[PDB]
């Protein structure tokens, strides 16, 4: 795991879900011009923190969260694919998703068997768990930006 230092900026990030053999989720966020240029400086990387599902088509009027989450910040143009920390028992594809990045993992890399690709996310669940348990981090759960209004999306935020 990276070293968790200030060299980091957490930020905020609001969008829609959108869409081996495997099976491997492919469920993105839907960036813009704008907002893929604010993601530039945590491409190739794994990051975790908060986040929400809300609006989702059939349940719109209902509201999902906070929940830990990892999440990858790719090429495929720059692509954010998020990993929610729960089991909802279906998609969410159009629902808008919350989330405020704290922190980064690891990066992206790559790996030969596929039982090192499993022992590497339970690595990185356990520990993005680990990370949003300690005092300053689990504050974050009751952030206002989640209870922020806004129609503009995506849309991206710095956080002090």
């Amino acid at each position: 795991h990276m070293r968790q230092t200030g060299s980091f900026q957490p930020f905020f990030l609001r969008g829609k879900v959108v869409h081996s053999q495997l099976g491997f989720p492919t469920a993105n966020i839907g960036l813009d011009k704008d907002v893929m240029e604010c993601l530039q400086p945590y491409k190739n990387l794994v990051v975790y923190g908060w986040g929400t599902v809300s609006q989702v088509p059939g349940k719109e009027r209902e509201s999902f969260g906070p929940y830990p989450f990892a999440a990858s910040i790719g090429f495929n143009t720059l692509t954010v694919e998020p990993y929610f920390l729960h089991e909802f028992g279906w998609d969410f594809y159009g629902a808008v998703v919350k989330i405020i990045v704290l922190g980064e993992i690891r990066s992206m890399g790559s790996f030969h068997s596929l039982q090192a690709l499993v022992d590497t996310i339970k690595s990185d669940v356990q520990f993005t768990r680990d990370m949003l348990q300690k005092p300053q981090l689990q504050e974050f759960s009751r952030h206002s930006l989640f209870e922020s209004p806004s129609s503009t999306i995506p849309y991206f935020e710095d956080l002090p």
